């Protein structure tokens, strides 16, 4: 069960940019394959001209072959430069057919020539390209990180996590919406819930309440707002924390609770509400999360999407949550070659 | 153990209104009793100067081991003085010493109990749950005192439906109004808030305000009624073209809440009267999924919805059948009772030194 065609690359094409990963083969004998992997490094160079160097993984075997596996994203604009490379190049991989994943892919196949697409699910391609990556280890280093003393944003610190056996795992996808699956081994995981509060419900509301026009925008506002302005906190309700049921003073009551008086929205700013908005949406995610690991029984929750891409804050605001939550017993764990699962399971179901 | 009182009454007391709930003996041998019934009736005219709320009564029940009638009042906060002077004057024994109250008015009170008697201040969510468990005991006259609505699936025609909660432990109760609180109830005097979410009715009424510059809760169930959430959500048929087959989730259910608001385009068409329906479907639907993984957590099945949210149009009800109903996949039906309001008051009422 190894690859037909060379070389071997396996893509994501979203609406604006494509994730490719591909294999460099290192044991070359042949003059065509030597010209091929220097090939694969011209159009490497030219699709990234305006990180992932660094995400390269070193000398792993893959379908009995050892070599590199590449990591590079460019814009889907250039796709079609991307082909006619392979093509000129002589690659029997872009001659065929075209393997990819994503929700750009369709649209692609419409806009590109002569041009047949085998369209791969993009949560399953995802699953199986996380499971994969972690079974290899990022060059003998920890692929899987989470936020030690994670109740302390300004203050929490990366550290590694050992996921080397992931079996049972909860990942939690968050993208436009959330999507939560349940990894019980390679063959054998289910979306088990979800929840429609996500990335696109932050950028949604950053959009409707602030008018801002990019999810990079929005985290920016948030990353120098403060939420307690728009939310209604225990301590604004019981002048401290609610001692009967223990609730701290300074957990949230009600999201957008001080929004009610009209006083309060006079003086909010919008990097205040582009906080609270966020802080809603990370702490629900961290709720759901929570209760789907205490159902199914699990305790490794892994949060993977377009969501973490941009700022690190995203991330650290999901570990506060999850902390916060669980009481301690759960770390929000992440992953080094996230944004890049679904192309390693593209490549991954090349054969 | 019975209060030592005579007559016996419970009060929340909101920012606002105060909710009273108090006891008319039916089995009456002393003319001094006859004439605090009397009193009770003329005070209760009073304070409701200038018909739900007597619709409410309850007739012929057992309070303590007596035959009465339970009665729930609503007036403004500002009457309260009268209320205390009134039953000082005609000699009450419950206002002599030591007035228990519950509700976030209650400390603003404070002062004029311009008097001799100190405020004992019950818990709400103490109070809720003696309330709730004591109204369900006895019925609303025969009829049930607890609902759900049939058809939860179809919100235009879904129909309200007596649910007999005869043995109600154990009971899954949520608490809506600012926030959410989730109390699981095991017994009379066994039960903890298990949980809770932030995304509660000042949620809804907060972003409405912002986004539609709606001026009350009334205001911002009027418009969402009127709404179609779908013009600012994205469905699963707008990521896929139809049903998400693979994965389980059918073409319209909800995706990304506002989710279609990142587009220029989408956000310029929306109406306020939209946004608003979309800012109470996602908050609905979240609640409905938190009670329902709380409900298979907890292993409970009988879930029951309370709290100020409710109690404004039917529509916040028939939005949170709907999300439970969805969750749960037809297992767990949303409940609600009918004394819902006076909750607080009733607990209270059972809080009377003894
Ligand atoms: C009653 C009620 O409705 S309550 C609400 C119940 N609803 C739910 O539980 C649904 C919650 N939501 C979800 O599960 C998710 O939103 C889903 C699964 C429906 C959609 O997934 P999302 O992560 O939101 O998709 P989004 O459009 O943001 O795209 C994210 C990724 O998927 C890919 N993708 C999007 N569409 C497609 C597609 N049609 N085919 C293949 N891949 C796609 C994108 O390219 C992107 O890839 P990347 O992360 O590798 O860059
Ligand atoms: C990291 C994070 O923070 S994640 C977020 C975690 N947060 C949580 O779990 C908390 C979520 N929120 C909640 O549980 C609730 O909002 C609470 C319990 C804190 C407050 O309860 P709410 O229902 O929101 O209070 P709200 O002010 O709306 O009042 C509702 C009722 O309680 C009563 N009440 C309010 N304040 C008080 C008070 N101080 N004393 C007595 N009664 C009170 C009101 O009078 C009202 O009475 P009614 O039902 O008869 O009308």
């Amino acid at each position: 069960l190894v690859p037909r065609g060379s070389p071997w690359f396996g893509m994501d094409i979203g609406g604006t940019l494509v994730k490719l990963s591909y294999f460099e083969p290192i044991d070359i004998t042949a003059e065509e394959e030597q010209e091929e992997v220097e090939s694969l490094k011209s159009i490497r160079k030219y699709l990234t001209s305006n990180r992932d160097v660094h995400l390269e993984l070193k000398d792993l075997t893959l379908f009995g072959r050892r070599g590199n596996l590449h990591f590079i994203r460019f814009p889907t604009q250039d796709l079609p430069t991307f082909i006619q490379m392979g093509r000129d190049k002589n690659f029997s991989t872009l001659q065929t057919v075209l393997c990819a994943t994503g929700g750009g892919a369709y649209k692609f196949e419409k806009d590109f020539g002569n041009l047949h697409l085998h369209k791969l699910d993009e949560l399953d391609c995802l699953v199986k390209g996380l499971l994969y990556i972690d079974s290899v280890s990022f060059n003998g280093q920890a692929e899987c990180y989470y936020f030690a003393n994670a109740s302390e944003p300004e203050r929490c610190q990366k550290m590694p996590f050992n996921l080397d056996d992931p079996y049972p795992l909860l990942v939690v996808n968050i993208g436009s919406g959330v999507s939560i699956l349940a990894v019980h081994s390679k063959d054998n995981y289910k979306r088990v819930t979800g929840t429609s509060l996500g990335g696109g419900t932050f950028l949604g509301l950053c959009s409707l309440l602030t008018g801002c026009e990019s999810f990079e925008e929005a985290l920016e506002m948030a990353s120098k707002g403060d939420s307690t302005q728009a939310d209604k906190l225990v301590r604004d309700i019981y002048g401290g924390d609610y001692e009967r049921f223990g609730l701290p003073g300074w957990a949230v009551a009600s999201s957008f609770g001080n929004m009610i008086y009209k006083e309060k929205r006079e003086s909010v700013s919008k990097e205040d509400l582009a906080r609270a908005t966020l802080v809603t949406i990370t702490n629900n995610i961290g709720s759901v999360a929570r209760m789907c690991a205490v159902n199914e029984k699990i305790n490794r929750v892994v949060f993977v999407g377009n969501f973490l891409r941009v700022n690190t804050l995203s991330m650290k605001l999901l570990a506060y949550a999850l902390d916060y939550w669980s009481k301690g017993q759960l770390k929000a764990l992440f992953l080094e070659h996230e944004g890049y699962f679904g192309a390693v399971g593209a490549l991954l179901g090349l054969p």
